């Protein structure tokens, strides 16, 4: 399924982003993510996106999982519509989300669809923040109990059946 | 990308539909079947306890000057509060520009939207749901029609590509 929107010229944005070796390094070897928020954000700001936010994401495989998987994307508005630059989405390509096979630059709706349709069993939710280090703190990679998590401010991309069973 | 939801046991619904030889035939040969499929699928869903059954008429437009848009039909029903779309002839588009549509679909409403949205980069896709199947077939017929004179009232947009936003003047 497609990775780059034609709502904006994502193809050309991606070309430009790859000329930043901090970014390109990850686009080629997407493992290990936060450090992208800044250069991606800066890029977007130069291209005229505004209301730039940092999206912290958790991916939960099971209720009893000890540390959820985190992930980050940057969101920005261009002519009234939200877009998500998630240039390291494809670190999930070989982790059960093979539909995430390259960097994403998508409308907000397309991005949600991309993740939703990549998996049936994983619980995926996010929060958008004004500050990237607040995002990294709230969606950190430390042990966390799903039963003790506040769903306040969490936006669900999926809700697997186990998770509704789990909530009770 | 998955074709059957795990929100309900779409795998078992699919298999039961495929147990009916008339429906099996149309799923194996889906081109042009979606209209005739509405009633039998609807009857199945009704029997399986879905309510508020509607008939979804769909246009897919390639460009503004296209003489006749491509049409399609699916059936919507509610099961324990949530809408599910049975679209068992979606794979008619597989070898026609929408290769991500590679089998029959029984999905949540939102899943069904994502499937279509992400299957094309630049087709305009929109639909309307009707209580009556023959009204749906009429509304979304395959007769000559100009995009420019379509009312957008009551259309629900799966896509709204850049070119269409422009076309809107």
């Amino acid at each position: 399924t497609y990775n780059l929107t034609s709502d904006i010229d994502a193809a050309a944005y991606l070309e430009e982003l790859k000329q930043n070796p901090i970014i390109n390094n990850k686009i080629m070897n997407p493992v290990g993510c936060e450090s992208l928020m800044t250069p991606v954000s800066n890029f977007m700001n130069e291209k005229g996106f505004d209301n730039i936010r940092y999206r912290g994401i958790f991916i939960w495989d099971k209720p009893t999982e000890e540390i959820p998987t985190n992930h980050f994307a940057v969101v920005g508005n261009k002519e009234g519509k939200d877009y998500v630059f998630d240039v390291s989405a494809h670190q999930f390509e070989n982790r059960g989300m093979s539909n995430l096979n390259g960097p994403l630059i998508l409308s907000a709706d397309e991005w949600v669809c991309k993740y939703r349709m990549a998996t049936r069993r994983k619980l995926i939710y996010y929060t958008d923040f004004s500050n990237s280090s607040i995002a990294a703190n709230a969606y950190d990679a430390l042990p966390r109990e799903l039963e003790s998590e506040s769903m306040a401010g969490k936006v669900f991309v999926t809700s697997p059946r186990w998770f509704n069973t789990f909530k009770k």
